[PDB]
């Protein structure tokens, strides 16, 4: 009645309402959730032996051959979402990245932003990697040339981009599409000290729509991911796997949306 | 080799820091460490599953289930935070009272005779041992215990936020929120009030997660040594678990306060 899942960052708002999602549906069928942080220990192996019954996977450091030894040789049935790609008979949630990196760079280029920092972690993941070519997307369609984007890479935390903020500051950019929301607290906290203001100064759009989103000055326009039903549709995916094992295979595709809040203006 | 956190709380930064501190020690061991969020039976289920031992900083795990599950089997186990202590465990705490008392005093000695309390409703002992401490610095300022503004609330951002309205037909000047996530609650509805920090509230809170350096102003508050806090409750069940019969511990960790810019004198 144990149900494990692994994640890359217990310490981004993400995950943890992610996984309040998936012990939302998993409470109601009496089955016990937890939790490890999985980033880059045989994590798998000693749950596998512990008995968990299944899996629900959003980090990219579980290997293939870590789950084929494990989960797939001791038939416990897993899902797949976020930065771990998929598998061969596993069920998967995934959110519209390139959508989202899209409408960011739509939303900044609306605006008449044409000189874009982008901050982002540094060998993204996939997913991430999908958002940053949906922003480029967006480029195309207003001809900006792709290097006249900022490169801004950096450590996927808040840390991460209050420490990117100096390279921001001596850069050209007028507007930033920060990959997750923690990155853009982080460029906040840099442009506050610095003595910048946002919208004036600089335009900031973030990613996932956090619930700390609407608690900073001013509130963050970001790309909502629907974090909690994502963590239940997950949830549910595996439960259904688990009643019914041979139902087919699935591949869920959750939309995103622009959320607009007070963290963008147009230029001047 | 594996070890189960149990927490009350796994979307507080304070939950998510202190597992952190945890792994840091138990992965050095090649212990994997799994993390419930406890608010069913979670250690009969584990317990079944072979987790070897388990930190537990909730009340919601009871002394019955303890008893049935870990001490029966031979688990043992550290308890914290909003646990009360049980025989033949390791605890570690902080010193919530003092805490509380540095809180009130800091906000007495800036003028404010008014102050309210936005804290849990059933507050957990751990945090109603801080309110003790608070009221302790009242004392010495001979602020009745009427004054006061009481406010419960949810123990989350959201809870804070809603107790806003609440504060702002009260006479407070000061605000004492009894963790940094009640804190944010405030700020968000004192700037969507059109209100201004510090000038129309004095606000301190309670943690110092991280976050209090990325909100404006920086938010002033009791500081825990929360990574450490993770890690001594990992060293301590890993030196039970090589020397079951070594002496039972109670380690107290101190507080200290951060003075940032989310509180003035009163004018
Ligand atoms: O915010 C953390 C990011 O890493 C993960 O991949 C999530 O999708 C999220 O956007
Ligand atoms: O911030 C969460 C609070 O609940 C817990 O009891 C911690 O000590 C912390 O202050
Ligand atoms: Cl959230
Ligand atoms: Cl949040
Ligand atoms: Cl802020
Ligand atoms: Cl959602
Ligand atoms: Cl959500
Ligand atoms: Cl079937
Ligand atoms: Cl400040
Ligand atoms: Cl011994």
């Amino acid at each position: 009645k144990t149900i494990g899942v692994l994640v890359p960052d217990i310490t981004n708002p993400f995950f943890s309402t992610l996984m309040r999602g998936i012990e939302d549906i998993l409470y109601k069928q009496n089955f016990v959730t937890i939790l490890c942080n999985a980033d880059s220990i045989e994590y798998l192996a000693e749950l596998t032996r512990r008995g968990v019954d299944g899996f629900i996977i959003a980090t990219s450091a579980v290997s293939t051959d870590a789950i084929n030894e494990n989960l797939k040789k001791q038939g416990r049935p897993f899902i797949v979402l976020d930065q771990k790609k998929s598998e061969g008979f596993s069920d998967a949630v995934r959110t519209d990245d390139f959508r989202g990196g899209y409408l960011a760079g739509m939303h900044l280029l609306s605006l008449g932003h044409q000189t874009i920092a982008l901050v982002y972690p540094e060998n993204p993941p996939e997913n991430v990697h999908a958002r940053i070519e949906g922003f480029k997307s967006a480029l195309d369609v207003y001809q900006i040339p792709h290097d006249q984007l900022i490169l801004l890479p950096t450590q996927f935390s808040k840390q991460g981009g209050y420490q990117i903020t100096a390279e921001l500051l001596d850069s050209a950019a007028t507007g930033v599409f920060a990959l997750n929301d923690e990155l853009a607290f982080g460029l906040y906290r840099g442009l506050e000290e610095a003595g910048k203001s946002i919208p004036e100064d600089y335009s900031i759009i973030g990613y996932d729509n956090i619930d700390m989103c609407e608690y900073i000055k001013p509130k963050l326009t970001t790309i909502a991911q629907p974090i909690f039903e994502l963590g239940q549709t997950s949830a549910k995916l595996l439960l259904d796997r688990i009643q019914f094992p041979e139902k087919e295979w699935e591949e869920k595709r959750l939309p995103v949306r622009f959320e607009k809040r007070f963290s963008t203006a147009p230029l001047k």
